């Protein structure tokens, strides 16, 4: 055993904050120094999970994670952390609401 315990994670790519508005698409994707790694997105303290709309790809040394229908409760702060090592990214999304002005009648 020669140099080989020594060693942890790093970070390639990092994630940054994404603006959208209701229902759009957010995506988010990064760069880990590792392609066994793996680990989990969450939001302001919260295990994101994939559904019906949520789509998470898992690609070598990069992890995606697909939004749709944009909700005013996904804004917070995506924090992925790769289960093993104590690396984090840090990325704040911004939910944009369509302000209602000027009401029609008819």
């Amino acid at each position: 055993g020669s140099s080989g315990s020594s060693g942890q994670l790093e970070v390639l790519q990092d994630i940054a904050d994404l603006t959208v508005k209701a229902a759009e698409q957010a995506v988010f994707k990064c760069e880990v120094s590792d392609e066994k790694v793996t680990g989990k997105w969450y939001k302001n303290g919260v295990e994101v999970r994939p559904s019906k709309r949520i789509t998470i790809s898992h690609v070598g040394r990069f992890h995606k994670l697909v939004i749709d229908d944009v909700r005013p409760e996904d804004e917070g702060d995506y924090t992925f952390v790769p289960d093993g090592y104590a690396l984090s990214l840090s990325a704040k999304l911004n939910f944009l609401e369509i302000k209602v002005s000027g009401p029609s009648s008819g």
